[PDB]
């Protein structure tokens, strides 16, 4: 594989020969890379349509450069949470959502960046989110979540200074996570790029929901119906979520929306709090969901799995055990934490 | 406007807003863009479909950076012969050919381009194989339309390069749209001419270009993806005049040309060109002079129709009678001989 033989080729109109996506992000990551073909390979993967097995590439060589977690310190069962966002944020959700899913017993670890987000919702809430492979393994086994955050892991492309906008690279976060759980609830804003991600976590054998909502929101929403492709077992069911199904209320998009950090924060404290109302019910949805991917794991009858889902999500909340996680994990970073 | 804009658009599989596309190309040729914005460009303008507006505006940056010919130096009937290149296609070969048939007609040719090395379709090396002196002035061109009946302005020569232009062309290493625009961008602005492209999307929107210039323009493509008029089978060609396109097939056979097979028309190297035209041009019958002698003729029915009252049949006719006997009488290998002589 070349450059030339690469960018020609996209310029074609064509898709990529086996190892070509593979070849040119390896040559990016290790810094071999030039401005200009980063800039042109990064612009023309967004532009063109895209597949399992060239975004399968991309995510797979993005991730032999990450860091991993010390062996064996992620659960076996270990679930990710997360929004791919793309004027769609739902960083709101994603987090409270992780919060409930860890306190109801169900391992998270999530990952990313600052916003300019995920991470910066995260300190404005105290939890600190700068912490190295090791000490995010001990916050996974003593709080029962960790953080990966992307500067600490994927050291390892700031063209996107040098050209001002998001590429299809900004999208594979749900891919790429260095602690690559086995289990998530993974919300898309593409439903294009959703079915894709769909069959690369299929290939990995992962028990996965990939969400996408009937009204554009990149999580399971409530103010209408969502999208779902079901992977379990190497395979992908595409089906329709209806939440009155489970009492659930319509809700307007504009009172599920986010806010800044500060903003964030705030509603994060009220939901965990018990504060009921359209934004609660979203986040019990996701949380349920990524129990729903979880049970997937072991097996799981589907109306029955959402039950439970439902059930274990709401109990968090209610019984107060995710007001006082996220206080355990805000403790915990605080610690003297020492290598 | 705004890089940021610009590029998001195309991410979004949009087409550009009226003025964006020039806003680019002019950041470009004035020295404002860093060479990720000019690769993610050129590389998106080549990926994207393209459309009439875009190109117009692309090439009308480009053409206004060029350096002009003397006022009235190139005659107001001037033609352009040129096959665009591009998808491996190459016929230089057949396009230098018909360019000095053309001329030795009595119809001016003037075209520009660069050495192979430089350029998808580039025939100066041929002409130089030829003994000709490529690297020649405005006022020296001007001087050799009117002193033999063809002038060529060679590229580096009238058209400037852009800041960081040799490293991005190094690192992308593929040509990009900034390369094919060269039919829309020729220093001397001959109102006529054949036009072979080997992209049919690409020909169409430069067809509609030049029906809004008020071009008498034949745009052409191969059925078998030439970017001339073929002798293989039929061509389409978009008929440029009195501001609108006429999309039409095309075959030769009405004509009484002969079928030929693809391969007998291929070009070679400088040295195969240059030996191939003294060959045509010394009266050698077969394949390769029944395409030049056909693509001739098609740049004088251009040329016929910068009157608006030119009839199509009669036009061809009269294209390859003038062809035919432009070679037949020596004209076309006396006209080569003083273009080479110009230069000493």
């Amino acid at each position: 594989p070349s450059w030339p033989q690469i960018l020609g080729r996209l310029t074609d109109n064509r898709d990529l020969a086996r190892g070509q996506a593979a070849w040119a992000m390896d040559q990016i990551m290790t810094g071999n890379a030039r401005p200009a073909q980063i800039a042109a390979f990064a612009v023309a993967m967004t532009m063109k349509a895209p597949t399992a097995d060239e975004v399968g590439e991309l995510a797979g060589v993005m991730l032999s450069h990450a860091h991993p977690l010390p062996a064996d310190t992620v659960p076996d069962d270990a679930v990710d949470v997360v929004g791919t966002g793309g004027g769609v944020n739902t960083v709101n959700l994603s987090t409270m959502a992780a919060i409930v899913v860890a306190a109801a017993g169900v391992p998270v670890v999530k990952h990313g960046n600052r916003a300019a987000g995920g991470a910066d919702t995260l300190e404005a809430l105290g939890v600190r989110i700068d912490l190295g492979p090791d000490l995010v393994a001990r916050s996974l086994a003593e709080v029962g979540i960790g953080f990966c955050f992307a500067p600490r892991f994927h050291p390892s492309a700031a063209v996107r200074r040098e050209i001002g906008v998001p590429t299809v690279f900004n999208l594979l976060g749900p891919l790429t996570n260095p602690a690559r759980p086995r289990a998530g609830l993974i919300g898309c804003a593409f439903a294009d790029l959703a079915e894709v991600m769909a069959g690369v976590f299929a290939a990995r054998r992962s028990s996965v929901l990939v969400v996408h909502g009937d009204d554009g929101l990149d999580e399971l929403t409530t103010t209408t119906t969502s999208t779902i492709w079901r992977v379990a077992a190497g395979s992908v069911d595409k089906l329709t979520f209806d939440p009155a199904g489970f009492g659930f209320a319509r809700a307007q998009l504009d009172q599920l929306a986010g806010g800044d950090a500060q903003a964030n924060a705030a509603a994060v404290r009220a939901v965990l709090g018990g504060a009921r109302g359209p934004v609660r019910d979203a986040v019990v949805l996701n949380a349920a969901g990524a129990i729903v991917a979880h049970a997937g794991l072991s097996s799981a009858e589907w109306l029955p799995a959402w039950e439970e889902g439902l059930r274990r999500a709401s109990a968090a909340i209610d019984t107060g055990a995710a007001e006082q996680l996220l206080a355990r994990w805000v403790r915990f970073g605080r610690q003297i934490l020492a290598a």
